């Protein structure tokens, strides 16, 4: 019972958390590539 709605968590925690990661890399990269400081503000 607490494990299946501790998995259904981490499953729903899943996909945002790559979403958010990957955004969070892409600014990272954009800031390594150029520097400029709208890209410090991203």
């Amino acid at each position: 019972t607490i494990e299946e709605q501790a998995k259904t968590f981490l499953d729903k925690f899943n996909h945002e958390a790559e979403d958010l990661f990957y955004q969070s890399s892409l600014a990272s990269w954009n800031y390594n590539t150029n520097i400029t400081e709208e890209n410090v503000q991203n």
